[PDB]
Parts: C-alpha cells; sequence; structure tokens
C-alpha cells in the first residue's frame, strides 16, 4: 500500500563518467521521450495517489524517467548500458503490472518505439 524509498540518483562512492553515448541518452533519448504527449512515467509510481496498493508487491525494480533524468543530469552512470537498462526496466514494469490493452501499456509502447529508434543510432565511443 505504502510507497517505497525512490531509486538511488546520488551515490558519491559509485565511479562516474561523462561520455558521448551518455550525452546522447540525455540530449536525444530522454529529451524525445520526456516531451511526448504520453510521457505517467515522469516520476516514480505513486501507489498511494494512483490507488495501486499491489504495485510494489509486484514491481521489485521500480524505474521512471524522473529518476533517469536525475541520473543523467547528476552524472550517476558509468556507461550507456546502465541507462538503457533503466529505460527497459521502466517499460518492462509497465507491461508486467498492467493488464494487456490498457491505455498505460499503449503509452509505454509509443515511448518504447521512439526509444528503440533513438538507441538504433547510438554514436560510437569517442
Ligand atoms: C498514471 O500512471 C499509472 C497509472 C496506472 C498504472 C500505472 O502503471 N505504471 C504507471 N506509470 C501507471
Amino acid at each position: 500500500s505504502m510507497n517505497p524509498p525512490p531509486p538511488e540518483t546520488s551515490n558519491p562512492n559509485k565511479p562516474k563518467r561523462q561520455t558521448n553515448q551518455l550525452q546522447y541518452l540525455l540530449r536525444v533519448v530522454l529529451k524525445t521521450l520526456w516531451k511526448h504527449q504520453f510521457a505517467p512515467f515522469q516520476q516514480p509510481v505513486d501507489a498511494v495517489k494512483l490507488n495501486l496498493p499491489d504495485y510494489y508487491k509486484i514491481i521489485k525494480t521500480p524505474m521512471d524517467m524522473g529518476t533517469i533524468k536525475k541520473r543523467l543530469e547528476n552524472n550517476y552512470y558509468w556507461n550507456a548500458q546502465e541507462c538503457i537498462q533503466d529505460f527497459n526496466t521502466m517499460f518492462t514494469n509497465c507491461y508486467i503490472y498492467n493488464k494487456p490493452g490498457d491505455d498505460i501499456v499503449l503509452m509505454a509502447e509509443a515511448l518504447e518505439k521512439l526509444f528503440l529508434q533513438k538507441i538504433n543510432e547510438l554514436p560510437t565511443e569517442e
């Protein structure tokens, strides 16, 4: 029923990097998805406000674009794959929790279509 602590966006002992691929994930990937008409995914799922008391019983690896945005802006990642995994976790969580055909599923699908289109053109490491 209650909301858990949000995913980590700051960890000073975690080693960090500022790479061209990570810059692409913020400037191109996150920015395209964030501006979209279907961008429920801009903050962690509020199970209390949205009345989803079983959400966190089912979803054990929560992820959202608000967390991803903070992670990219505060240079939390070491590599592009960590960020790509976060986006994939967010889409997977939506498909696992929600029933097939739901509005929220179609919203995640539209964002995922653009995500795959952008990741297809991930630049080579400089
Ligand atoms: C408004 O967001 C929702 C409403 C209902 C179910 C949901 O699952 N994942 C979400 N982001 C979500």
